[PDB]
């Protein structure tokens, strides 16, 4: 383990992610309103998930070697087996919170499918220079998502109630500023241009991956918007 | 790229997919009607996913060698992948139509993966002569689908508006007849008894992905069928 | 084939999940009721998909070497592809069983994810002391599955119709028993501390296979619980 630079903040993020599982599932046990009910379980799931996955990484097991620029480069493809399960969780929790329609759940889903296996595909990639034609369609993909949720979830929401129109608004740009920093993180680290270290990079989707998860958790769970207008 | 004879239908795959999926999307954007909002979104990414696994293959991704025969012979993995995805996503636009019953969609998809999920396995298999049991059993499992799509939606959709029942016989009519043509393509080409060479059966794959996917979508894109009915 | 002496019980697992399957589809051919279409599809495809996997370990496709404690151990890794959807499919009977609401069912499914995923790299894993850390994550997963089924979902069915009450505490009491003995099967068969060997720990696998998904089915599509109540 303490062979690799990067472990300390592997096991940083595995303990902040255990830690965020552990309190959403307590503060979840004194609810029995259905729809609080959904957004506990979707949002309880996100860290439990990438606790595995942090684990995963920090034993080992989430990293390959890939070939290129005449180098064995380590690839941590766990990232991404982590992200293809929760990125659509965390953009159902905005769609539920606006009761988006159905076809317009699907289309946020699909694209962050494309987003996901097309980065995936990108870091695996050899040839050197088709690495960044997969970081610019799943960038695409990105864009088409950001756009959805600002011209056709912001417009929804002011239609609600206000608690929940407020909570959405807050959770949406959290959303949009920290996801479009993991494109930029990923062309300057060590599965793009390589500027930037493995071990800096790795301290970078961590604190990301932290922000976006546990804190974008503790704002929904707090809010009066999970719960349905009741006497 | 160019080292393969099969390149150029890759390409023209990949250029037709990704101009089918652009002309979906711009369709798409002026409508608001909830229900033809679902159909959209379906039959837009069905061509946005086929074309990144096009991609893949074009740029030699999606490929691996399979030891049979005393031989090691390319197998296109990727077209699996795509399939996996795309073929239950084609038969939900024709269940959504004729308004199916929840159970009848899951076994619709249930033994469409195993299709798919069965073929991959006899592609990947080096013993010859099991690949052949894989065919089988993947093919079985197709004709299940399209008993239902015969004995159990087509009596469904009779009892529907005129114009869905219209449609849904031209789109059944164009399902069966494209989707059996590929157990044959496989049969016959180079994943089977190899009679039909690889770049003969690429562009075999890639007029009938074409066809069932964007041709597909043409047609139900322009019905009246998706909207509901509304004064 | 039978160059590996637990080829018998994988040819007898076959033989059992196909004939059940074909039971199951012959007995559902006669029905019509939209609430009973969904038992009969999801409990149909259970042994469908354990069918092709059984086959595949048969087979020899289904099977990988994994150096541990100096030694090349057999892995069948396609149980886990069995499970990964299998497992979940059976909770959606129980879940579907005592209209469970939507929250609930996701954390069930995830739950079961994690339990089959964690348990899956345990399989795979090199260093063995690490292998147990993964069995200890993938069995605090079940436990939580068990917690739910007896205090979430008894407590549902209670107030319900007679008939659900009584076939979901049986089909629950099946469950529980059942399912709590693969952890320790695992444990100490070949992917553990290997004192059971190969050739035993795939008949245990089998008659529990076979109990759960055959057996349960024989129960649950003999129950009048699973139609509507009608005139
Ligand atoms: C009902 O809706 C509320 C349940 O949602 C919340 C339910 C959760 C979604 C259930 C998922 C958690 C499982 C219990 C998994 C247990 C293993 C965890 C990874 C434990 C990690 C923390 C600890 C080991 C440090
Ligand atoms: C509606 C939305 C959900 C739609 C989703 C969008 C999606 C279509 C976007 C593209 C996803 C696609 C790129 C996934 C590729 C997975 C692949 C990286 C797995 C590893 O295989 C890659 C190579 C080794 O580098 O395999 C070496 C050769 C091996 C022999 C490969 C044989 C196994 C194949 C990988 C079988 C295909 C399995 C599916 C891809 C499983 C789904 C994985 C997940 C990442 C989507
Ligand atoms: C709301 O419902 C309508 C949206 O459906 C339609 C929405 C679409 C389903 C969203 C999926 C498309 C994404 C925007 C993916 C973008 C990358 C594409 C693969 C681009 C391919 C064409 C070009 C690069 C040649
Ligand atoms: C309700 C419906 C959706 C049900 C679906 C029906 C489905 C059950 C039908 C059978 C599907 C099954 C055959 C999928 C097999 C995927 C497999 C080809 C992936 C590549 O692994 C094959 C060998 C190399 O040749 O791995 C070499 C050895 C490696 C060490 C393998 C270890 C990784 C395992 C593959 C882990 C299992 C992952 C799941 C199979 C992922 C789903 C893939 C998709 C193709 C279903
Ligand atoms: C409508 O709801 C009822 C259909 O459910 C029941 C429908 C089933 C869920 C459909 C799935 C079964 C498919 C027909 C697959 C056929 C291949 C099987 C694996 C055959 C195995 C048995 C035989 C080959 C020994
Ligand atoms: C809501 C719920 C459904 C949530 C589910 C819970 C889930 C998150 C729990 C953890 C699952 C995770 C451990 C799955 C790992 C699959 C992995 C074993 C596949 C084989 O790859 C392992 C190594 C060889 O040993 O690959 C060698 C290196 C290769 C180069 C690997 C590159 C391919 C990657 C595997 C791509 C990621 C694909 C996804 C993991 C596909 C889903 C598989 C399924 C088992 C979940
Ligand atoms: C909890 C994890 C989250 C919210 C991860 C989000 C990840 C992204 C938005 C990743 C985006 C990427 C691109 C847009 C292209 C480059 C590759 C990716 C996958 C890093
Ligand atoms: C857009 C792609 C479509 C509609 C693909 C459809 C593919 C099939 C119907 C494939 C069927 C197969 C069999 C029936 C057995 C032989 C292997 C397959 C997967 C080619
Ligand atoms: C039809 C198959 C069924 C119902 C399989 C159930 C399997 C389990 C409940 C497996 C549980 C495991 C653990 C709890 C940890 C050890 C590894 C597993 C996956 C065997
Ligand atoms: C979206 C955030 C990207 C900003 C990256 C800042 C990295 C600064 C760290 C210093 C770079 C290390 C280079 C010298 C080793
Ligand atoms: C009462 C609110 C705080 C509860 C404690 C939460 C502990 C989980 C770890 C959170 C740290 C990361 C927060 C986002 C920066
Ligand atoms: C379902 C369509 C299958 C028909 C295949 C027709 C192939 C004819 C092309 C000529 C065969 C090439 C053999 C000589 C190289
Ligand atoms: C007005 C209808 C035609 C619009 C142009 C569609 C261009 C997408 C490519 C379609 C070619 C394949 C059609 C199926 C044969
Ligand atoms: C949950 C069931 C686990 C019980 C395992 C009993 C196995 C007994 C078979 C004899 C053990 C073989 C050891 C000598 C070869
Ligand atoms: C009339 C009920 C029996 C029908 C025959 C079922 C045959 C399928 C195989 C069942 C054997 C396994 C039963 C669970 C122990
Ligand atoms: C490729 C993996 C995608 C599945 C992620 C799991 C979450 C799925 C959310 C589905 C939302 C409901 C759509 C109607
Ligand atoms: C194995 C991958 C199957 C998932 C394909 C994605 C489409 C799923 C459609 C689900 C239809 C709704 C069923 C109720
Ligand atoms: C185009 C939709 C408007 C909202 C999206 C904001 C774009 C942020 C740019 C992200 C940069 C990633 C490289
Ligand atoms: C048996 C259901 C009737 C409709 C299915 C038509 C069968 C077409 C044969 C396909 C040939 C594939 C080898
Ligand atoms: C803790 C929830 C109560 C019901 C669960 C029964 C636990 C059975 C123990 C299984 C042993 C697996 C190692
Ligand atoms: C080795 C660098 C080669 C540059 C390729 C950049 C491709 C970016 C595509 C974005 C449209
Ligand atoms: C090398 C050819 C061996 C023939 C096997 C055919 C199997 C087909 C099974 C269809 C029932
Ligand atoms: C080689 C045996 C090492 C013992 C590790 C046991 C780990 C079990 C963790 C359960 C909390
Ligand atoms: C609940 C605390 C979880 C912390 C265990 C993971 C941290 C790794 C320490 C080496
Ligand atoms: C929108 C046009 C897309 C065409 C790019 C893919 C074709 C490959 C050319 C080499
Ligand atoms: C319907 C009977 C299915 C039996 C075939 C599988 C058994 C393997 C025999 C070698
Ligand atoms: C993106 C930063 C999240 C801050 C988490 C603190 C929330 C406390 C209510
Ligand atoms: C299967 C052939 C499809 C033909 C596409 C043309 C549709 C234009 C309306
Ligand atoms: C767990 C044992 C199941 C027994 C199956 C027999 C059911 C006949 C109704
Ligand atoms: C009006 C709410 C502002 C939230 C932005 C937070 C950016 C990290
Ligand atoms: C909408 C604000 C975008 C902020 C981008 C930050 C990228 C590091
Ligand atoms: C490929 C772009 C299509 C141009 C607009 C078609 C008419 C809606
Ligand atoms: C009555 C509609 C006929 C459609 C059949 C088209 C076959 C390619
Ligand atoms: C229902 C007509 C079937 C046509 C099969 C064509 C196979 C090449
Ligand atoms: C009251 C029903 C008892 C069922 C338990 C069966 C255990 C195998
Ligand atoms: C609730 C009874 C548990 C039985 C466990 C059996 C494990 C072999």
């Amino acid at each position: 383990i303490t062979g690799r630079p990067e472990w300390i903040w592997l096991a940083l993020g595995t303990a902040l992610m255990g830690l965020g599982t552990l309190y959403f599932l307590v503060k979840g046990m004194g609810v029995s309103d259905p729809d609080a009910k959904k957004f506990y379980a979707i949002t309880t799931l996100v860290p439990a998930i990438a606790f595995t996955m942090y684990l995963s990484m920090l034993l080992g097991y989430g990293l390959t070697m890939v070939p290129f620029g005449g180098e064995q480069n380590p690839i941590y493809w766990a990232r991404y087996a982590d992200w293809l399960f929760t990125t659509p969780l965390l953009l159902l929790d905005l769609a539920l919170l606006v009761d988006a329609d159905q076809g317009t759940i699907l289309a946020l889903v699909g694209a962050d499918g494309i987003m996901i296996g097309t980065g995936l595909v990108g870091a695996l990639t050899k040839v050197y220079s088709y690495r960044f034609v997969w970081w610019a369609i799943s960038t695409a993909a990105m864009l088409y998502i950001l756009y959805v949720l600002f011209f056709g979830f912001t417009s929804k929401a002011e239609s609600m109630r206000p608690e929940v129109a407020s909570t959405f608004k807050v959770l949406r740009n959290v959303t949009v500023v920290l996801w479009s920093a993991y494109p930029v993180v990923w062309l300057i680290g060590s599965e793009g241009a390589g500027i930037v270290p493995l071990n800096i990079e790795t301290l970078l989707f961590m604190v990301l991956d932290v922000s976006a998860k546990v804190g974008f958790g503790l704002i929904l769970l707090r809010s009066r918007a999970i719960f349905g207008e009741a006497e």
